């Protein structure tokens, strides 16, 4: 059975970034859910509007994913975010997310 | 130093990905390529009128990556790649592509 991605983007204010993406340094449950296997966090280079950060997740299928969105560590995890048009999230600058969905087709590593 | 991720996205004509994925299988010598990591190959899950594939490949470095894109090996692996556009490209499914480049500021492994 064929591994599943998923992605969260996110669009951000312009030069904001570097600093979301130290949000991520710590892990906050994520590897305690079965099925999970790795994470990536990118920044999308050659930008000229908004910043855009990736956060890349790979599962053995889309149920696994599936367990951790219902999760009480995904809550954990997400608690303190906020979007800048939040009642009270005018200093965040992360102004909206967007998921992506992929079955992975092929791997290869070196 | 951050590893970096170079993304080619290819818009296929709709029913074709499977079979575009399959012709990743073989390797034609990108595993020769110092700072070459790893590749995922995706097929995006929706419901639109096209085919989304896309082939992330995973790099030491920037360098590493412009240095395969300028090699004997990318251009024997793509020979016979073509555009539905190109002259010689009627049985081909893909109808255009583009490439994403990305600094990865984070990774973990379960
Ligand atoms: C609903 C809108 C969302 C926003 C604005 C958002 C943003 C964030 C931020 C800023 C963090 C770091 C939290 C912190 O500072 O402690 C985080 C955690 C994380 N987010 Fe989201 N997120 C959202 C939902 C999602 C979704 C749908 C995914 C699926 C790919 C995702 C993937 C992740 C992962 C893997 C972590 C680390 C979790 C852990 O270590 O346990 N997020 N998110
Ligand atoms: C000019 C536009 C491009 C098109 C239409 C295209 C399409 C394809 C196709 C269909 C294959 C399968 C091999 C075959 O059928 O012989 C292939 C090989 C491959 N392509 Fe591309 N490609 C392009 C440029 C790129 C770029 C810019 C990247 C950078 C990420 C890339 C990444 C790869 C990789 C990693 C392989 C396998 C290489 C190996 O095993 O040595 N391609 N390409
Ligand atoms: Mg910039």
């Amino acid at each position: 059975a064929h591994m599943f991605m998923a992605e969260n983007r996110l669009q951000l204010q312009k030069g904001s970034a570097e600093e979301t993406i130290e949000r991520f340094y710590n892990r906050q449950g994520i590897e305690t859910i079965e099925g999970f296997q790795q994470m990536f966090v990118t920044k999308t280079l050659n930008t000229e509007d908004t910043d855009e950060v990736k956060i890349l997740t790979i599962w053995e299928s889309e149920d696994s994913f599936n367990n951790w969105l219902n999760s009480d560590v995904f809550k954990e995890a997400h608690k303190n975010v906020r979007l800048k048009s939040d009642d009270d999230g005018q200093q965040s600058p992360i102004l909206s997310n967007k998921v992506f969905k992929y079955d992975i087709g092929y791997h290869y590593q070196k």
